[PDB]
Order: C-alpha cells, then sequence, then structure tokens
C-alpha cells in the first residue's frame, strides 16, 4: 500500500508488542493449545493500547525467509472476538492455510462484541474502554509490521459483526489497504433494520449500540455506517461473501422431543440471519455496481454450517489477496 502505518497513526501513542504473555495471567488461553501444536512460524504475541491501557493478545502466522518481505493480512473474529471456543483458530484450519501462502495473518483473540471500533462510551462488561479501530490502524500496524519485516502490504478481513468492520476502516483510511474481505456481514448500521441487528450482537455483551457509535442516524453512526460510504472503497481490492447456514457463529462443524426442539430452532434463527445478511449484501452489491467499483463476490446457498463457509471464504479470499499483493 501507498499510505503507511505512520502516515494513518498522527499523533497516536504506539503499541509495543511483547514475546511472552503478561505475568499476571491467571489462566491459560484455550487457543494456546492450539498455537503451541502448530509450526514453529505461527506465534503468540501481546500488544501493549496505550489508549485502552490493555494487552491485547495476537496470534500471528509468520512468513518463512525464501521470499523475504511479505504482505500481512488482518484477520478479525466475529462477536467472540477470539475470546471463546466460536473463532477462527478454534473452529478452522487457518493455521495451516496460511502457512503454506507464505503470509503473515496477524489474529486479534480479544475483542468480543465491540464491532472492533472505537466506542462512545466505556462498558465495563467488556473491558471498559474501547479503542479497537485506534489500536488496529493506529497503534499496532507500525510496531507490528517492523517486527514482521513486512513488505508494506496490507489486507483486513473480517467475519459476521467484524464483517462491517473490514469494510469501514478502508473507507476511514482510503488507501492503507490493499484488499478488504467481508465474509457475511451487514454494511449497513444506521437504518432500521441494520441497527436492530447491532443489538443481536451487543445485547450477549451486555452493550447498546448508543454506547457504542450513538443515537441512531447521528454523525457518528452514519460515518461508520458501511452502505452509506460504499463509494469510498473505490481503489481497494474487495471480496464479499455470504456463509448462510442452519448452525451458525455459536456453533462448530437427550430425548428426542428436546433435539427435534433445539433444531427446529437453528433452522429458523439460521434462517433469519441468512435473511438479513442476503439483503445487506445485495444492497451493497447494488450500490457497488452502480458506482462501478469492482469486487469479488462469493454468494452461496444455504449450507449446514455457516463454520464451514467462513473456512471456505479462506480459500474464496485468497484469489483477491494474491492479486492485491501481486504473489
Ligand atoms: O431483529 C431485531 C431484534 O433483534 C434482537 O431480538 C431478537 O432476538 C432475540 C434473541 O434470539 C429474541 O429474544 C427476540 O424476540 C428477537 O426479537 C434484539 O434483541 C431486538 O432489540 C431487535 O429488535
Ligand atoms: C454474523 O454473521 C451475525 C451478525 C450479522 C449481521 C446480519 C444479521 C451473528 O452470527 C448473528 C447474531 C448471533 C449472536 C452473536
Ligand atoms: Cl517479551
Ligand atoms: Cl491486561
Ligand atoms: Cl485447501
Ligand atoms: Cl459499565
Amino acid at each position: 500500500a501507498e499510505v503507511t502505518p505512520a502516515d494513518v497513526a498522527g499523533d497516536t501513542a504506539l503499541s509495543t508488542i511483547s514475546d511472552s504473555a503478561p505475568a499476571d495471567e491467571a489462566s491459560a488461553p484455550r487457543w494456546r493449545a492450539h498455537v503451541n501444536a502448530a509450526d514453529e512460524r505461527v506465534k503468540e504475541m501481546w500488544a501493549y493500547s496505550p489508549s485502552m491501557d490493555r494487552n491485547v493478545p495476537l496470534v500471528v502466522i509468520t512468513a518463512d525467509e525464501s521470499a523475504g518481505p511479505r504482505p500481512v493480512i488482518y484477520l478479525l473474529n466475529g462477536g467472540d472476538g477470539g475470546e471463546g471456543a466460536a473463532n477462527w483458530v478454534m473452529q478452522t484450519d487457518v493455521l495451516d492455510f496460511y502457512l503454506e501462502k507464505n503470509v503473515n495473518v496477524v489474529i486479534p483473540m480479544e475483542g468480543k462484541f465491540s464491532y472492533y471500533t472505537d466506542w462512545v462510551e466505556e462498558n465495563a462488561s467488556l473491558g471498559g474502554k474501547q479503542m479497537w479501530e485506534t489500536f488496529l490502524v493506529k497503534e499496532l500496524p507500525g510496531p507490528l509490521e517492523e517486527k514482521l519485516n513486512t513488505d508494506g502490504q496490507r489486507a483486513i478481513a473480517g467475519m459476521s459483526m467484524s464483517a462491517t468492520t473490514s469494510l469501514l476502516f478502508p473507507q476511514h483510511f482510503p488507501g492503507f489497504y490493499d484488499a478488504a474481505a467481508s465474509f457475511s456481514g451487514c454494511a449497513a448500521t444506521s437504518s432500521l433494520l441494520p441497527w436492530e441487528y447491532l443489538k443481536l450482537t451487543l445485547d450477549r455483551g451486555n452493550a447498546t449500540p448508543e454506547q457504542m457509535w450513538g443515537p441512531r442516524g447521528g454523525e457518528y453512526n452514519i460515518y461508520n455506517d458501511a452502505l452509506i460510504n460504499s463509494d469510498k472503497l473505490r481503489g481497494t481490492e474487495l471480496y464479499v461473501s455470504n456463509a448462510s447456514g442452519l448452525a451458525g457463529e455459536w456453533e462448530s462443524v437427550l430425548n428426542q422431543q428436546v433435539q427435534s426442539i433445539a433444531m427446529a430452532e437453528t433452522v429458523v434463527t439460521g434462517g433469519i440471519i441468512e435473511a438479513a445478511t442476503n439483503k445487506c449484501t445485495h444492497d451493497l452489491k447494488a450500490k457497488l455496481d452502480s458506482a462501478g467499483i469492482p469486487a469479488d463476490w462469493n454468494l452461496r446457498p444455504t449450507g449446514t454450517h455457516s463454520w464451514g463457509w467462513w473456512q471456505d471464504d479462506l480459500r474464496g479470499s485468497w484469489t483477491t489477496f494474491a492479486r492485491a499483493f501481486e504473489l
């Protein structure tokens, strides 16, 4: 990319990267065993965020030295944030897949129910002050890309809640990202229905969308509406997809009365989630097509599980990334 970390960081106090977890860590994260069993190129790093006063864990797939400096992909988890079991590391072969591609991949393992944005208000249930856009865009790239010896190219990818984030970041900082991948989300956030979809994610973290982006339709909410500001994506290589499934983000790939009742619910909820995302994606495509902004589209049918589609999204988005990075 032509825009450097220092170009977007400006005044911002930068992150400090450590190769070891804080000594005050009480218990080992669930994902640590997965890192420890993967190739030596998969590393656990920790980035201190000055704005949040938080140590953020990162699962990093490092490139080999056979071709020198390589690009970096910032891959975001959904609502889980990497703080539970419903994430890239624990539900997909993300580590093995990218190891073979020879590319740097950085997966933050904190940020549950945050939309990876800068929140207007604090929320103790989510760690207090949330400044994930400042962290991911301004605090982290400079020191981390230096440590990884990247070639100066970068991409942002997100799924579900962070499939809004991966469209907002390149719009907020045009030219910073070479590519952006949005894996099954809703670009719109200020319209009636899209605002209510923010509540599905935020209710799980004891939060409201007003704490995050202020009043619906307000200045900051519109700034964070990726459908309204879709034209600002021009210049970025894009990959937009669908992870339509019955068993969603919560599900990994007793009596027959309760086994059939619970199964009836996933078909219904997965169906409402699929329908909601399908329209959001259709509106974005119509808006980008009308503006002459090209994207790689992976609109898929209803699958058995959403995580099966999300693992397939790592493959699908590789065509966008290989093209944007000239690999
Ligand atoms: O779709 C908009 C509404 O989404 C949430 O509520 C729905 O989902 C809950 C959990 O499955 C149900 O209990 C509830 O009946 C649904 O309406 C959100 O909590 C609402 O505020 C939104 O209007
Ligand atoms: C992620 O696809 C999804 C929210 C997408 C926005 C369109 C509805 C999430 O799984 C659904 C809510 C489950 C609780 C986190
Ligand atoms: Cl250290
Ligand atoms: Cl901490
Ligand atoms: Cl494969
Ligand atoms: Cl609070």
